[PDB]
């Protein structure tokens, strides 16, 4: 079966709901894993406490970085980096969840969720996974965000975890 992952986000202390994200182990096994792994923390290290740094409404929201917080690091669960994995699923609209990057096999943990169909990034960007629930939430989070990614609130994972 496909993992069920959930997160928790507030906005400057108060709470915006739960992301609830299918992730596609199916299609893309080893990405998939890295990314249930780093919800539970099971490896010592993860998501929770790490924020979404980067917020482009009408774009995605992008989130982490929880080794620098400002979008330069953040690691998997093999190591500081891991191949793309294939581009067999594609950017094709809202809820979309997708690995951030800096250029051909530099997967680590940063990531983002859509807002749009970003089809741009197909062949880029290895998608994993989608919202199942929490569309509204990422809404919030995206209202918070600007054109230059600059959030006015400090936007929070504060927990996260796996749910089946
Ligand atoms: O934020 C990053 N790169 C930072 C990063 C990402 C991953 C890792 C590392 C560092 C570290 C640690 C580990 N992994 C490896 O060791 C490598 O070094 N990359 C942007 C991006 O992916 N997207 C997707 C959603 C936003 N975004 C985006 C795309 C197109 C247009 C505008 C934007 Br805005 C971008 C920005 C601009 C162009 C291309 C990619």
């Amino acid at each position: 079966g496909n993992p069920l992952v959930y997160l928790d986000v507030d906005a400057n202390g108060k709470p915006l709901g739960r992301v609830v994200l299918e992730l596609k182990a199916d299609v893309v096994p080893k990405t998939a894993e890295n990314f249930r792994a780093l919800c539970t923390g099971e490896k010592g290290f993860g998501y929770k406490g790490s924020t979404f740094h980067r917020v482009i409404p009408s774009f995605m929201c992008q989130a982490g970085d929880f080794t620098n917080h400002n979008g330069t690091g953040g690691k998997s669960i093999y190591g500081s980096r891991f191949p793309d994995e294939n581009f067999t699923l594609k950017h094709v609209g809202p809820g979309v969840l997708s690995m951030a990057n800096a250029g051909p096999n530099t997967n680590g943990s940063q990531f983002f969720i859509c807002t749009i169909k970003t089809d741009w990034l197909d062949g880029k960007h290895v998608v994993f996974g989608h919202v199942i629930e929490g569309m509204d939430v990422v809404k919030k989070i995206e209202s918070f965000g600007s054109k230059s990614g600059r959030t006015s609130k400090k936007i929070v994972i504060t927990d996260c975890g796996q749910l089946s």
